[PDB]
């Protein structure tokens, strides 16, 4: 099989990309423990803006977004109880320092506030808090997952919480938080779990002029559940564009109002994850998935991590490496710097091909072999590259002992022969690079099973 490099960018190119696409989403309650106790978070992000040269995009914000509660004269950070380390609190509360810690990024960054609780003045003054607090604020999300509410929530109002109800709820909310801060292109609105009940094609039906105070409208996407978890399945190439499908109305309905779409939450398998979030292939799943999202017109896809200790999708944690950090790792490096990306492939098979544009001109491809493989004969496939300059291009690969491997259990994946240190998320080891001959202006690569390579031209 075989795929011609244009060029310039392709009539099917995604748009002008964000300097940093792959960014990440950290459990409300659990944000402070990330900054504070978790040694490999600094480095884990600091490695991804060393290839892209932009500190990724982060989120904080999930269920317990909507079970906090702001306290302006707390000197915590965060206040909470739980009965088992690995339990989420039922409420908790944070203090403006809370804000604060998110204000010491240098990248950009969305928090989101309450609004199950129905306690309009303390997330308007929790709003104000964090434009004061966090320079590179980016947006304000005003709930989150609005779509489980219901009718016993304080926000219902004792009646049926439905898409219409959350939608007018959103509005108003808008129209009060922008009011008090004399604000903007600030909310970040819908943060729907999928397409339905909720959609932004719905919410953006009745905005109307409060469009001007959201700056982007949000998606949740997991794929799976624990009880839907298929590795296989995940990671398909021609899997992952049918999962993204229902999205393209809602990316649509949101550009149609000149505002950006995001995953604000996204991750493999709901409920901090299921037994494949741990594996390669759920990294092999967050690669292309990023590059299809980006190509349907989504700007951002924020990875959720969950409870620290409790987190079967989490790209690091404080003793350990999670296999899924080298999928953001080489999807982080196949963008670095990019303007643009285009399918090669037309997405029916397991086998994906992306050219990757910069300055409107061919600067790499990303190859992936999206085959699952456990046992036996691992099985290959040969792309052949035309359209090429020169007499070599140079390679990175991604690969691992099979789909299933998990750093924990010492099957690390490798990019392009390097690894991260558990507990610090150092790199380590000597880079390898592949050459390929060019030849008729034509390459020739070998993907085994559950591998990706990025080629350089
Ligand atoms: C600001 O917030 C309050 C709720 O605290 C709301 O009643 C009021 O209408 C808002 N003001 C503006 C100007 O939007
Ligand atoms: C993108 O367009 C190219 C032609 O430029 C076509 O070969 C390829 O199948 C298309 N891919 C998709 C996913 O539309």
């Amino acid at each position: 099989l075989t795929f011609n490099v244009p060029s310039s960018p392709p009539s099917n190119s995604s748009a002008q990309l964000s300097d940093a696409p792959v960014g990440v989403s950290f459990e409300f309650f659990a944000f402070p423990g990330y900054w504070n106790d978790v040694p490999s978070t600094s480095t884990c992000l600091q490695n991804l803006k060393d290839l892209s040269g932009t500190w990724p995009p982060i989120r904080i914000g999930g269920t317990t977004q909507d079970r906090a509660t702001y306290d302006a004269s707390s000197s915590q950070q965060v206040t909470y109880t739980v009965a088992n380390a690995g339990d989420a609190p039922s409420t908790l509360t944070f203090g403006p320092s809370f804000m604060s810690l998110a204000g010491t990024y240098a990248g950009q960054v969305t928090i989101g506030f309450n609004r199950r609780l129905n306690n309009l003045a303390n997330t308007v003054a929790a709003a104000s808090k964090a434009v004061n607090e966090i320079n590179s604020l980016h947006a304000i999300e005003l709930g989150n997952e609005p779509n489980f509410f219901s009718g016993s929530d304080p926000i219902a109002q004792g009646s049926s919480w439905t898409a219409s109800a959350d939608y007018a709820s959103e509005v108003t909310w808008q129209d009060a938080v922008c009011g008090n801060l004399s604000a903007s292109n600030l909310i970040s609105a819908g943060v729907f779990f999928g397409t339905s009940p909720m959609s932004i094609a719905g919410l953006t039906a009745v905005e109307g002029q409060a469009n001007s105070y959201v700056r982007q409208y949000c998606s949740h996407n997991y794929p799976q559940s624990k009880s839907t978890a298929n590795l296989a399945n995940l990671m398909s190439h021609s899997g992952i564009a049918s999962q993204i499908k229902p999205f393209a109305k809602e990316v649509a309905a949101a550009l149609a109002k000149n505002k950006p779409h995001v995953f604000g939450e996204t991750n493999s398998a709901t409920q901090g994850g299921g037994g494949i979030s741990p594996t390669y292939g759920a990294g092999l799943w967050l690669l292309d998935y990023v590059m299809q999202a980006l190509i349907m017109g989504t700007e951002t896809l924020y990875f959720h991590h969950g409870t620290i200790g409790n987190c079967q999708y989490c790209w690091w944690g404080k003793y350990s490496m999670g296999s899924p950090y080298f999928g953001a790792y080489f999807a982080t490096m196949a963008l670095a710097g990019a303007n643009k990306i285009a399918p090669l492939d037309d997405q029916t098979t397991g086998y994906a091909a992306y050219a990757i544009y910069k300055d409107d001109k061919p600067i790499r491809v990303l190859l992936y072999n999206s085959d699952y493989y456990t046992s036996g004969s691992r099985p290959s496939q040969t792309f052949t590259l035309t359209g090429l300059s020169g007499s070599t291009v140079s390679a990175k690969r991604l690969t691992a002992a099979a789909s299933t491997s998990r750093v924990d259990a010492g099957q690390s994946p490798t990019v392009a022969g390097q690894t991260f240190e558990n507990g610090s998320c150092k790199i380590q080891g000597q880079s390898t690079v592949e050459s390929a001959t060019v030849s008729g202006g034509k390459a020739t690569f070998t993907l085994q099973a559950s591998e990706a390579l990025l080629v350089t031209l």
